[PDB]
């Protein structure tokens, strides 16, 4: 029993993080294979950040510019290239460290681990749901870009995060490997808004699932209702409406635990509408978004990794 | 900015971990240099596990009966011990992963890792704090135990805590790692209570600094108390009473905030009486008490590890 917010084991990422320093810009970088990837703005000043014209800063820049360090152990740069929002640099050295791994563009609402890292050390592991606004809600100071998101498919990991930035009301944004940013953000320094931000449904009932699982079934009404009736009120309080492939996905849950989708979409009416009266669930006094079905599934399985 | 439960990058502990058999019963093991450990259970059968007699138990085993496997790769027990409730099984092979690492015994309001495990296979990694009660909340299922604790010191695994039951109230019991339990629990199927759990008052004033620190300070009132006053109100809401010695390890936080403890145990007191009218804190509709105020401060400075 217990339901806990639960990160990846890190391992397989803390052997390709790197230190990359570029004049007196210093950040983390990803290094796969002969390959470091980092943010593009490692190559600005403080003043660059304002307004920066990345091709022309970059073609002012040289392999010989970039200090790429793993531990105390300097890698030597041979080539470099922009693709989108991410530098990369070609080095003379493969990682030997390097895992069985791919790229991959998560979708919203989907959760992945973050390995927050500075002066390409880590510093600690924490899950985060890519919300549908496009922004995390991370930790991250000064000199954390460069630390990468992550899942874990038996022995595969597969990279979907690169962080890069922090948006005014303390929430995060950042890229996919393949430098191409999750939302409508730009890398400048310049004002910027994430926009309404919602609930992700699917998760929430997954979460309720969670706490059926766990005894914790109070909320649990004698009520049922339809997709439309559901949605309908869902809106209301900025939740994202639930779809049939919703309902699929909630399959192994409903089935394991005996609860119709729409009696759970039910019980979730009343919770938004009358509240959860000082009463918590799972430990907690808000309804929880940040658990897809699969995590609940990979939790109440014990789903182990290589 | 940002404020998440973090937990300690797992990959030095992910090569320590390996998978121990004895007759039916796997479970998960800790391999530091010719020593494996595991929790003593492993010998019992579920019917042993009833009223277990551990001595008798073991002395109808041979190191021959210890199947100890890291990866698809069997380790040779050449000798065995009973150290208190953990079963140490010397191997001809040292670890060449083996960390640095000390056992320690952490005290109650303390936090660590938890690299959950199967089969000798991690799962995940989530933080813990050893509640007052000597209970943790964790996150644990069939062949979980032998799943450890830790902290990281910069290149030192501190090993603190090993994973043996779980209790009526959905909380979970273990040892460190001489196999001692943390409170008064045996490792015997039998009813066991856990005994009432008190809010650890220093931490919890810890993530109001935090808090402060990432701009959520809605809270802050313009009264103050004393030691004695607000102890006295504590107590009432089941909270851990708050010394000198707690005082001064708010010292950091409370120069970095400019913000007297005594000044936020007043705001606390409110925040008890009064409670938060549906407002949030950091994300949170409840007053956490499992981040320390090292915790805090590490998250509040990036503190990094090799
Ligand atoms: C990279 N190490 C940091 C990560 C930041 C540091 C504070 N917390 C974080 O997540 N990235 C930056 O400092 C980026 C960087 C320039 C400005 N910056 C920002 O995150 C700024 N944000 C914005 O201006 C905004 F709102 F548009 F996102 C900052 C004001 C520092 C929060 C570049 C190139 C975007
Ligand atoms: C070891 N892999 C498991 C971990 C358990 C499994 C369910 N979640 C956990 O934390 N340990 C056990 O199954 C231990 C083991 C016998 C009984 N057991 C328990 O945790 C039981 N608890 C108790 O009887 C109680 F309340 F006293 F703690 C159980 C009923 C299965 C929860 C031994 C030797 C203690």
């Amino acid at each position: 029993s217990g339901f806990r917010k639960m990160a990846f084991p890190s391992g397989k990422v803390e052997g390709c993080m790197v230190q990359v320093t570029c004049g007196t810009t210093t950040l983390n970088g990803l290094w796969l294979d002969d390959v470091v990837y980092c943010p593009r703005h490692v190559i600005c000043t403080s003043e660059d950040m304002l307004n920066p014209n990345y091709e022309d800063l970059l073609i002012r820049k040289s392999n010989h510019n970039f200090l790429v360090q793993a531990g105390n152990v300097q890698l030597r740069v041979i080539g470099h290239s922009m693709q989108n929002c991410v530098l990369k640099l070609k080095v003379d050295t493969a990682n030997p460290k390097t895992p069985k791994y791919k790229f991959v563009r998560i979708q919203p609402g989907q959760t992945f681990s973050v390995l927050a890292c500075y002066n390409g050390s880590p510093s600690g592991v924490y899950q985060c749901a890519m919300r549908p606004n496009f922004t995390i809600k991370g930790s991250f100071l000064n000199g954390s870009c460069g630390s990468v998101g992550f899942n874990i498919d038996y022995d595969c990991v597969s990279f979907c995060y690169m962080h890069h930035m922090e948006l005014p009301t303390g929430v995060h944004a950042g890229t996919d490997l393949e430098g191409n940013f999750y939302g409508p953000f730009v890398d400048r320094q310049t004002a910027q808004a994430a926009g309404t931000d919602t609930t992700i449904t699917v998760n929430v009932l997954a979460w309720l699932y969670a706490a059926v699982i766990n005894g914790d079934r109070w909320f649990l009404n004698r009520f049922t209702t339809t997709l439309n009736d559901f949605n309908l009120v869902a809106m209301k309080y900025n939740y994202e409406p639930l779809t049939q492939d919703h309902v699929d996905i909630l399959g192994p849950l409903s089935a394991q635990t005996g609860i119709a989708v729409l009696d759970m979409c039910a019980s979730l009416k009343e919770l938004l509408q009358n509240g959860m009266n000082g009463r918590t669930i799972l430990g907690s006094a808000l309804l929880e978004d940040e658990f897809t079905p699969f995590d609940v599934v990979r939790q109440c399985s014990g789903v182990t990794f290589q």
